[PDB]
């Protein structure tokens, strides 16, 4: 399945990892443009 998780103001890449135990770096392995990462936009969490 994938995983989708919004950034919020005070929420980090690596730290929302961490609420699903995942690697982010796996997040930056399938997405080329995590420009995307904004208060409010969604994130794919593929990571396990």
């Amino acid at each position: 399945d994938s995983i989708t998780y919004r950034v919020r103001k005070g929420d980090s890449l690596s730290s929302i990892a961490k609420r699903h135990g995942v690697n982010i770096k796996d997040v930056m392995r399938w997405n080329s443009d995590t420009a995307n990462l904004q208060p409010g936009d969604k994130l794919t969490l593929f990571v396990k």
